[PDB]
């Protein structure tokens, strides 16, 4: 089975009569009941609850200094408000891009997360040698990061339980990146996934995201994504409790060149080492500030009907 799942927020176009009903009905994609953006087969919910995050510290900043309780009861809220039906049965998304659960790979943008960590640890333990600090600082984060991304994925799951379950973008791959410019993932993230079965084995479905890069060649937009398809089905076949279902994240904008549609090479050479790598089918994402006027609307219907849906139809 291939399931191709419709998540962009085409919701928005319908105050102009544009009801989006061709995904369905002609290019096969599934589609939530009356096009709505979180039904029955799909809903994504953005940066839910209050996981600690630096933004000023929000909820402590670095998970460790988080009020988990705090986050749980507040994300409780935005679940039962997002996805009022107990039974949903579809494709359960948590959004949640604040930091990696691996001290380690919160680089670049993210290091003010690692720098915090150690900063705590030495305000409170002036006297203990570096190494401790450090040791410390990786410890206590990676500790509370798996503890609130753990525990959310499981009061997900209990509270929708027809669900499949997981998280955007994990697992994630680092492929032509500085330090790693071949379209293979980084060795050290792919050893820090196979560790992370306290991820990976409750999640449901593996939600890998595959955006191209306008700053690549053709050959490297297909590399991205099938070094980053590779890293999930090898976690999706390693979990020893289950068989994950794995659904790349899509996007039909460049990711450097946000205001850029794909082109059609790119839609054909990358959708078809999706498929070809026996992924269980895809998510095409659009976000809410491309499609937020009628214009904006008709030219997305026009891309739609000249170039993303032919592709994905075949």
């Amino acid at each position: 089975e291939f399931n191709v799942y419709w998540n962009v927020p085409t919701f928005m176009c319908h105050k102009y009569g544009l009801r989006f009903e061709e995904v369905s009905e002609k290019y096969g994609i599934l589609q939530n009941w009356m096009d709505k953006f979180r039904g029955e087969e799909i809903a994504i919910l953005y940066d839910p609850g209050m996981f600690p995050a630096l933004l000023v510290a929000r909820n402590g900043g670095v998970p460790q200094l988080g009020n988990l309780t705090k986050h749980l009861q507040v994300f409780r809220d935005h679940l039962i408000n997002q996805i009022p039906d107990k039974s949903f049965p579809g494709v359960g998304v948590i959004d949640f891009e604040s930091w990696r659960p691996i001290f380690r790979q919160n680089w670049a943008s993210l290091q003010p997360y690692k720098k915090l960590s150690v900063e705590v640890v030495r305000r409170e333990h002036p006297f203990w040698d570096d190494q401790r600090v450090e040791q410390e600082a990786k410890r206590r984060f990676e500790k509370y990061g798996q503890l609130f991304m753990e525990e959310t994925l499981k009061a997900a799951k209990r509270m929708r339980p027809a669900a499949n379950w997981g998280y955007y973008a994990y697992p994630y791959c680092y492929n032509l990146t500085p330090n790693q410019p071949s379209a293979q993932c980084e060795a050290t993230t792919m050893q820090e996934n196979d560790k992370m079965s306290w991820l990976f084995e409750s999640e449901d479905v593996l939600l890998p995201s595959v955006y191209l890069r306008w700053n690549l060649t053709s050959g490297e937009r297909v590399g991205l994504v099938g070094g980053r398809v590779k890293e999930a089905l090898r976690i999706a076949r390693q979990m020893t409790t289950s068989r994950k279902k794995v659904l790349p994240y899509y996007w039909y904008k460049y990711q450097d060149r946000r205001d850029t549609d794909l082109s059609r090479a790119d839609l054909e050479a990358t959708l078809r080492k999706i498929t070809d790598l026996g992924a269980d089918g895809f998510i095409i994402w659009g976000s809410s500030d491309d499609i937020n006027t009628k214009a904006k609307c008709l030219q997305f219907r026009e891309y739609l009907n000249n170039e993303l849906g032919p592709a994905v139809k075949r």
